[PDB]
């Protein structure tokens, strides 16, 4: 599948695809304010995701350090990056479908939207002002704001045991951003796609 990444912010973000223990294509990029960069994504990639990085600093090598989405300090990620990150996930061609969303769970750092740019399903998007209205105890220093569980480690936030409710904080990602997961067992706001389509991440859409 091709995944062409837009940055639409005023400000340079550096994108990062992976699927957790590989890089997707490259791994990562700088964007520039308008910049766009194509990526090939091998079918049947299960668990992919795709995120922006803030006020990164790299060296020649590609080592470095980023406020937001840093993963483990290089330029092309293999491993997925340090919350907060709002999330374009994604799993191809499993059984004939591929299955989109955004997510919250990671906390956000940047508005997204994500959609298909062939036929047959909608995009979804998070474009809501989260960072500028997040709450004071999950706001991080260096931008974004987090969730729940990267603040507080508790069994309700995090969902160890496989039960828990929405709380206080799932509720505002969830007031700002509706189809988005707001918590682990939030409802689904899935996507179903035709398998082996083709999709845009723009970063700041409404921009
Ligand atoms: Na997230």
């Amino acid at each position: 599948a091709t995944f062409e990444i837009v940055n639409r912010c005023s400000y340079t973000v550096w994108a990062a695809a992976s699927k957790g223990d590989a890089a997707l294509d490259a791994g990562g990029r700088q964007l520039n304010s308008g910049e766009s960069w194509t990526i090939n994504v091998e079918p049947g990639t299960n668990g992919g995701k795709i995120w922006a990085r803030t006020d990164c600093y790299f060296d020649d090598s590609g080592s470095g350090i980023c406020k937001t989405g840093d993963c483990g300090g290089l330029l092309r990620c293999k491993r997925f990056g340090r919350p907060p990150t709002t999330l374009a996930e994604f799993s191809l061609n499993q059984y004939g479908k591929d299955y989109i969303d955004i997510s919250n769970i990671k906390g956000f750092n940047v508005p997204m939207n994500f959609s298909p740019t062939t036929r047959g399903c909608r995009g979804v998007r998070c474009a809501a002002d989260i960072v500028g209205q997040c709450p004071a105890k999950l706001k991080a220093p260096g931008g974004g704001c987090n969730d729940a569980c990267t603040v507080f480690q508790t069994s309700e936030y995090c969902c160890t045991t496989g039960k828990c409710g929405p709380t206080e904080y799932s509720r505002f990602f969830k007031r700002l951003c509706p189809d988005a997961f707001s918590y682990v067992l939030d409802k689904p706001t899935t996507v179903t796609c035709p398998g082996s389509s083709n999709y845009r991440v723009t970063f700041c859409p409404t921009a």
